[PDB]
Protein backbone atom coordinates (compact mmCIF):
# COMPACT_ATOMS: atom_id res chain seq x y z
CA UNK A 1 0.00 0.00 0.00
CA UNK A 2 0.93 3.47 -0.46
CA UNK A 3 -1.71 5.35 1.91
CA UNK A 4 0.65 4.63 5.06
CA UNK A 5 3.86 6.53 4.33
CA UNK A 6 3.18 8.47 7.51
CA UNK A 7 3.95 5.65 9.82
CA UNK A 8 7.24 3.51 9.35
CA UNK A 9 8.67 5.66 6.24
CA UNK A 10 10.30 8.91 7.45
CA UNK A 11 11.42 8.74 3.47
CA UNK A 12 8.24 11.05 2.49
CA UNK A 13 6.64 12.59 5.32
CA UNK A 14 4.88 16.56 4.40
CA UNK A 15 5.21 15.61 0.61
CA UNK A 16 2.51 12.14 1.45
Amino acid sequence: VARGWKRKCPLFGKGG
